């Protein structure tokens, strides 16, 4: 049957059928692969072995290869779904795998490398970094070839006993959704080598017949024994043909192990591998049609690689061959597929000149004008090599230059593109237009999705088509017979229009009239309109939804109006197909939830009017563009055109060549996303700055002034005298940044005022008053204030140094952090383990961390997921040497003729030099008399006054702060974390606890709760979870702390302060609430409070301190709950999904959370 | 001065002058690297900055990486010691410390991976599986070749921003005691780029002058990104070519990026890599003398590979090369090196027939009886490809015939065994007249030795040479001048009187 | 333990009387634990299928002392003592049952003998130093005792890395 699937979901179906256990682990984009696996378990659908497939979540890709390797010795057909760095951990057990010959599939959602930067996008460069360990490797092309060589390798493990790495490019294929033919699970049954399976169960480890496998062997049999394995390697390729043979005879869709495209006698041959095949098929079709002897190698087999089916199909025409690599190997003499073609037609003595290149990196864009340019260079007198296509290399000159822009889809294929807003509904919308045309019509369906690194209000941009003739465009919509903006302000900002064909269709959604576009839209824009005689149309979606009571969502009207307009399928049976799909999507809701979203169908088609513009617009002259501001050259020539959604174009002269990027670049955003913003009530305000303790994204502080420096001030910035004796004769304001606020809505929740001191107003009424006010409040010069920081309302006073990061709406993590910033953020380095807190915190090119007035701020660095403790470990120890090389310095200054005042701040560091206050005390006096004392002194004396200059950046005490989630500290990195607490070393340890791997979707933990549904654990978890304070207790020596800020503000003081000047390890775990629970982000705070007072959540502090002065370590800071138990769950969708099983889930949590408390309460006496 | 050391403690003593922070974790064959880091450590011992090494020891190799990642990116000088499966933990991090351009040097005793089988003994496996990381790769044949070679090292990282992985093959050369050259502290900081380090402290991490590093990037960027490390790995080469000459002028010994040895108009010239130099080139002395026009081209700097740098040493006599590789990627149409002299022979359309092997794979017994076995099939009307020499493989016929067996050692060269029992004190012996012969004489000295799989009461057999010229012998005695027997139980068990003279 | 346990050619673990004995598998030094953790998934999806063969023999025609072990086989699978004890008594009448069978009810029989080699529930055994334990696979034997699977973990606590000479 026809289906419309993704890569992943193509794989997983073919997967699912032949394995009896899958041991998995998320990683972008390889999850969405075991996610759809873990439900047809939790459904029941059967494999081919009549049982559901059993799916065990490990810690690491080190832990699911190890459980394969075990499964697969112990007689279990086992599978697992990884990519990138997830499996470069694998590697080491690929060998065993390899070496013992054991049958096996792993699918890779292949996917760049980290290297100078991380990208989570997809390219070669993961599965080429093993391909010596013994595996073979099957690329799949498009996503009907994902599902057919899946099969292919699910069949051929068994009977070559080489296990297989079946990859596909990420996102590229495995998020690119296209109607497939999919093949039945009994179809499959009928080809698979049963009694290879039989054979493989009595390899089995077995007591009743005994083996000894992975032996310690001497020089003497070693080598001998690793050339046993040979024939199996010789046996393969003609093992996968046989296998290719029987997918061809039931399919009907034939595979080599190396497939030829092109003219017969072509002179030019690219050879690739993966997407790109499809992409130069398609170029190929136009050259050849129009005359040019080009054709196209397409690697299936790329290890082992056989010599014999590769010459098979070269035609003996071919006299230049341009090789292609979708990965880099710095240094390397050429690219792995480079080196193997070069290699081949070497031992066989053939006379064809080779070219190798590479492409793609990251999911770089590769269409056919970059084919061309490709095979443009082999029809050059001197074609280039070692070359890249998709950039513009001004450096090294290693780029193809793009000469001329060519159209090689197929006639009669329509091609849509969908400007949309983060989680408006637009993609969903899309999805499921896709499928209703498939399902439908004859016609092939494809869709791809761009998605935004801003996690709310980010742009997306959906890619669409359809034709009568396969789909090979694995490429961006270059001509576009319909644009849709579901979004107005998108409208002067981004180059919606670009490419689209004359006469094609504009689809907008806008409150503006036919008379108001004159006035509304751009010259430039009405002039493509004008010019091309664009059909434009245009619709008040979001009039129609609140008239029916749907909100805001216009994802059923925007849909409506797309197949009124595009003319893919009659009309009126597109309107029978929406509301057949209401039915479906909004089945389980109410009756009057469904009724509307049928009158949001019915009114949209009366509502959408064409919009008749005069042919005056084609000579529209722009607006005289205002006088442009002087912005640095980072924000001017990277920063804005990234954002313009021009990033492509920016050659690699623009890049630093290690990845270090400056910091406060966020406050150049300045997004204005927020429906709503705070407005302040200056005299309900009490002053605590609890508003500005509790806001994800710093966009709303208090402000203070001396009365003269507010001459200037508009007359709307209200102010109000300042409370406290240090403050005395000061000015008070609490001030929002409205372009920077999100409207969540925390501020207003935790205003404990009388009356409410912050109400929600929308942002376009006061959007001109609030600008002008925060201007001017960001002028007002530093206020030296001697307000205690330990106290909530005298820390926020301190600067934010963690500001306008891409964090959601209301999020529960970057509030922690930048209480941190606002402590200690004058002398801390992070280091931030990979996850939401590196997404929003260090997402290239706009850094969210910032400096003050003097310049310092926190030093931010992102390594690996597994290794961020160990990182800022390893930092640790090189700050302590670089302040050893400074007191050495120093201490020779003091038997140097210096001034005499030099030497008492000298050793007054040295005495002091582990103190936080009394370095930077007398770390500054050093400072100050440094610049005199260098021009007093010469020679021998001035050189070693220049020594400690240049060390003048160690003399404050540095806090060294690792940061990460619950999935790094819980699982992954819990073996590196546990070593760096053990060590004692003055680190600073905090836990971002989400109980989910929040980032990539929300995916079980050992974090996570009993009776919890996320993904990985649609039923539930059952094991309790793990207690990582109580383990790290378990040292003695290793301060730990739990917090909730939502439950306690003095509670989190208190920790944080003890846990940074404890001179040792401490190890701060804090409740974060995340989108992925299912609550209203609006009471973030709230959720936090009735977590703790519930009993769900504990608040500790452990001080190993207070053992030293003879008193109980232990301290419970929330000793009695007065909450429900039971009312705190069902007010989360998390755990309300699962209703049933519920209820025996749901009386475990409550008696874990007494006899924990229980357990506290031991500690405690 | 003259000193008798092995490959480790070679390593150990340029790698401690050079670093200030050295992040370990024990693995056979390089823990003794760490374990003599630590006693010196203990005792005193000050490098070229003044001060004693800081050694840290970790959870695991992957925790050390990560550690010397931080430390690097804070500001500090650290190397790492590692090998085989402990190299493979690392990878992840190397792509980061490379992609970065981070100076650093890993000290490696390469060592195999565990595959049908675990494998303590020395081939190029583990160093194989990381030449895509982007770090570069340094070989050293011989025990004086790792003393040299670890400086060369850590001197082009600090000039090249390009980290080094410096590599000599495991119990071969780690566990190989010769008398060398050592090469002195003070003479180190006279060569050393202290404009380079004073650079890297500045880009450290510091709240004084903060910046981010390690972003995450979309497709707009992350390509270009990536090519504007470029000119780094150009200049490389060159950087390591002009490092090497600094060495030739302080020590008097000369190395190249590649460098040819033999006959000048050589036909059949054989291109290897570590310590089957050593075996290559005493064959090829004993075949040149015999007339035959034969060559060996040794390669030191892998990775970057420059062609340039091949090519100028490759002779225009040459008609057929056969490249070893010391490891196995099975299923590959051929072996990392072979791949490399196969490709840069074809980019500059040189009319030459390339054929590889492979040797040695978990200290697997490679002897000059193997190295012209190796020239011979060179010879043959139709050379045998993707071979083997060491073993007889009679199921898949890729291994090379030893027809005859000959020897190869320079005259005037002493060769001793001693058969000994477990922890009898032979083996500690025979260390300190090796120490003894070396203080005191002009003759070389060379001991290496052969140890049991069972803990107690096993049988050792210790090798060791003597001569008046350089002792390239990385190879079990063929011909004893003396032969000792410290257990009478070996009498009438083992043949003692094996191949003496 | 892997050193002397398991160095070719020679090993240390042998059978008794019957032929039957410990089988002994060593990956790699910081997956051991997973390592065992997926063999316990594999026996116990192997236990499943033989499980599976046998509730089809309650419905075919077999002897009913046949079907008597069977029945107490299937309430007793998860124990010990009585997953021998019942297995034997299915091993003992497998032979002759097979001899009274024929077309699919002799398929039926063949798949049970197939898979006696299961019957006797299997006590899977992790066992590593104190180097594994409380260093490298740490963390991966933290997930496998927080799983709560059936397997036992035998940590050899002595207190270096012996082997590599005592670090
Ligand atoms: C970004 C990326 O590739 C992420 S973020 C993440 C989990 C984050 O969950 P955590 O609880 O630790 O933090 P949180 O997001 O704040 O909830 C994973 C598994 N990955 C994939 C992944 C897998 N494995 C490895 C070695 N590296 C990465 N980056
Ligand atoms: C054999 C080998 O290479 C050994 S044995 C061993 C420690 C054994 O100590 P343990 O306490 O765990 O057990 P014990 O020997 O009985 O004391 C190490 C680190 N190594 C080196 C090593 C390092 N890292 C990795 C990934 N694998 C190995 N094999
Ligand atoms: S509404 Fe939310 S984002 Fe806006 S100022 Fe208040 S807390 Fe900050
Ligand atoms: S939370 Fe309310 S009372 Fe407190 S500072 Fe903010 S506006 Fe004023
Ligand atoms: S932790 Fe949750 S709320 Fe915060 S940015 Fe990540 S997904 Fe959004
Ligand atoms: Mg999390
Ligand atoms: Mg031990």
């Amino acid at each position: 049957p026809k289906q419309t699937l993704d890569g992943n979901t193509a794989a997983a179906h073919v997967a699912y059928a032949m394995s009896e256990v899958a041991t998995i682990y998320p990683i972008t984009p390889s999850s969405p692969m075991a996610e759809i696996a873990d439900e047809w378990a939790a459904h029941g659908r059967k494999n081919i072995f009549g049982k559901t497939l059993q799916v065990a979540e490990m810690q690491s890709e080190a832990g699911a290869a190890g459980a394969v390797h075990g499964s697969l010795a112990a007689g279990a057909l086992t599978t697992t779904f990884t990519a990138s760095q997830g499996l470069l951990l694998m590697i080491p057990n690929m060998y065993k795998i390899a070496g013992e010959l054991l049958p096996c599939v792993f699918h890779v959602a292949a996917r760049a490398l980290s290297t100078h930067a991380l990208s989570i996008f997809g390219d070669h460069a993961d599965v080429m970094a093993a391909r010596q360990t013994g595996f073979a490797m099957l690329s799949s092309a498009s996503v009907q070839e994902v599902m057919d060589l899946a099969l292919v390798a699910h069949l051929a493990t068994l009977k070559a006993r080489v296990p297989f790495v079946h990859f596909f490019d990420g996102f590229r294929t495995s998020h690119e959704v296209q109607k497939i033919d999919v093949i039945e699970y009994e179809d499959m049954a009928k080809l698979v080598d049963w009694d290879a399976i039989r054979a493989f169960r009595q390899r089995a480890l077995n007591p009743e017949h005994p083996h000894q496998r992975g032996t310690a062997q001497n020089p003497d049999i070693y080598f001998q024994s690793r050339e046993a394995a040979n024939p199996y390697y010789l046996a393969t390729p003609g093992i996968v043909a046989q296998v290719m043979e029987q997918v061809a005879g039931l399919t009907g869709r034939h595979y080599h192990l190396f497939d030829y495209a092109g003219a017969p006698d072509a002179e030019r041959v690219i050879v690739s591998m993966g997407s790109s095949c499809e992409v130069i098929e398609e170029t190929v079709n136009y050259l050849v049609e129009k005359g040019e002897k080009v054709g196209l190698i397409k690697v299936r087999l790329f290890r082992p690689f056989s010599a014999e089916h590769f010459l098979k199909v070269l035609p003996a025409s071919v006299k230049r061959i341009a090789v292609l690599d979708r990965t880099k190997e710095p240094g390397s003499l050429g690219e792995p597929l480079y080196e193997d073609v070069q290699t081949v037609l070497a031992e066989h003595g053939k006379n064809i000149l080779v070219v190798g290149g590479r492409y793609g990196l990251g999911s770089k864009e590769f269409n056919p004008s970059m084919v061309k340019a490709v095979f443009d260079n082999l029809a050059a007198t001197t074609p280039k090599n070692k070359f890249t296509v998709g950039i513009t290399d001004d450096v090294t000159h290693t780029s193809l230059e793009i000469k001329e822009h060519i159209d090689t889809s197929p006639k009669g294929t329509f091609r849509c593109k969908f400007f949309g807003l983060g989680s408006d509904g637009t993609v969903g919308a899309n999805k499921n237009s896709i499928k209703i045309i498939g399902d439908h019509t004859d016609m092939y369906a494809q869709g791809y999705f761009v998605y935004d690194s801003k996690k709310s209000g980010g742009v997306t941009i959906s890619h669409l088509r359809f034709g009568k003739q396969p789909i090979q465009s694995a490429y961006l919509i270059d001509q576009a017979d319909l644009i849709a903006c579901h979004n107005p302000s998108y409208v002067g900002r981004y180059n919606l229009l670009e490419g689209i064909k004359p006469g094609g269709i504009f689809l907008l959604n806008s409150t503006w009239s036919a008379e108001e576009m004159d006035s509304r839209l751009p010259a430039d824009m009405k002039r493509t309109i004008a010019t091309k005689k664009l059909k434009f149309y245009n619709i008040d979606a979001v009039k129609i939804a609140q008239e029916i009571g749907l909100g805001s969502r216009i994802n059923v009207i925007m849909q409506t109006a797309f197949f009124k307009i595009a003319n893919v399928i009659p009309v009126d049976e597109a309107i029978k197909y929406i509301k057949d799909s209401i039915v479906k999507t909004y089945g389980k809701k109410g009756d009057k939830i469904l009724n509307m979203n049928f009158a949001a169908v019915d009114r949209a088609l009366e509502a959408l009017e064409e919009i008749k513009y005069p042919a005056s617009w084609a000579d529209a002259v722009d607006e005289a563009a205002a006088t442009v501001t002087e912005e640095p050259e980072f924000i001017q020539k990277v920063l804005r055109p990234i954002n313009a959604l021009k990033g492509d174009e920016l050659p690699v002269s623009t890049f630093t060549p290690d990845g270090v990027f400056p910091v406060g670049t966020t406050k150049y955003e300045k997004r204005g996303i927020a429906v709503n913003i705070p407005q302040w009530q200056p005299e309900n305000c009490i002053q605590c700055n609890q508003c500005s303790l509790v806001c994800p994204h710093a966009a709303i502080r208090p402000y203070l002034a001396k009365p003269a420096d507010l001459a200037g001030a508009p007359e709307t910035f209200v102010t109000k005298d300042a409370i406290g004796k240090e403050a005395a004769g000061l000015k008070f304001r609490i001030q929002v940044s409205p372009l920077d606020c999100t409207g969540c809505g925390n501020c207003a929740d935790v205003c404990p005022a009388k009356v409410k001191a912050l109400t929600m107003v929308p942002l376009e009424e006061v959007t001109a008053v609030e600008e002008a006010n925060y201007n001017f409040a960001e002028q007002l010069p530093e206020v030296k204030v001697n307000f205690n920081p330990a106290t909530v309302k005298g820390s926020q006073f301190r600067q934010p140094l963690l500001e306008f990061s891409g964090a959601c709406a209301g999020c529960g993590e970057t509030p922690y952090v930048k209480l941190v910033t606002q402590l200690f953020g004058d002398r801390m380095i992070i280091a931030n383990a990979t996850g939401c807190s590196s997404i929003w915190g260090g997402s290239a090119p706009a850094c969210p961390y910032t400096v003050n007035r003097q310049g310092h701020g926190p030093a931010w660095a992102s390594s690996l997921f597994e290794d961020n403790a160990e990182f800022g470990y390893g930092m640790a120890l090189a700050v302590a040497k670089r302040q050893d090389e400074l007191a050495t310095a120093i201490s020779k200054a003091l038997e140097a003729p210096v001034s005499a005042a030099f030497k008492a701040a000298c050793e007054g560091w040295l005495a002091g030099k582990d103190d936080a206050d009394r370095s930077r005390e007398y770390g500054d006096r050093i400072k100050a008399l440094l610049p005199g004392e260098i021009s007093q002194a010469s020679g021998e004396v001035k050189d070693l006054l220049l020594d400690i200059d240049r060390q003048k950046d160690y003399l404050t005490k540095k806090s060294i702060w690792i940061i990460g989630g619950d999935g790094w500290a819980y699982d992954i990195g819990y073996g590196g974390l546990d070593h760096v607490l053990a060590s004692g070393a003055n680190v600073n340890v905090l836990v971002l606890d989400t109980e989910v791997y929040s980032n990539t979707g929300g995916q079980s933990s050992k974090a996570t709760q009993t009776g919890a549904v996320a993904r990985f654990a649609a039923g539930g978890k059952f094991t309790k979870k793990k207690d990582l304070g109580l383990m790290a207790m378990s040292y003695g020596y290793v301060y730990v702390a739990s917090v909730a800020m939502g439950a306690s503000h003095s509670q989190l003081m208190k920790a944080l302060i003890e846990a940074e000047k404890y001179d040792g390890p401490s190890l701060i775990i804090a409740y974060a609430p995340c989108i992925n629970h299912g609550i209203n982000m609006t009471y973030s705070q709230r959720e936090a409070k009735k977590a703790v007072e519930a009993g769900y959540w504990p608040l500790y502090r452990y001080n190993p301190q207070l053992a030293q002065e003879g008193k109980n370590p232990f301290i419970l800071d929330y000793k009695t709950p007065t909450a429900s138990f039971r009312d705190f769950l069902m007010g989360e969708i998390r755990y309300t999904s699962l209703k049933e099983k519920a209820e025996q889930l749901f009386a475990k949590a409550e008696a874990d959370a007494k006899a924990r408390l229980e357990q506290y309460k031991k500690l405690a006496e």
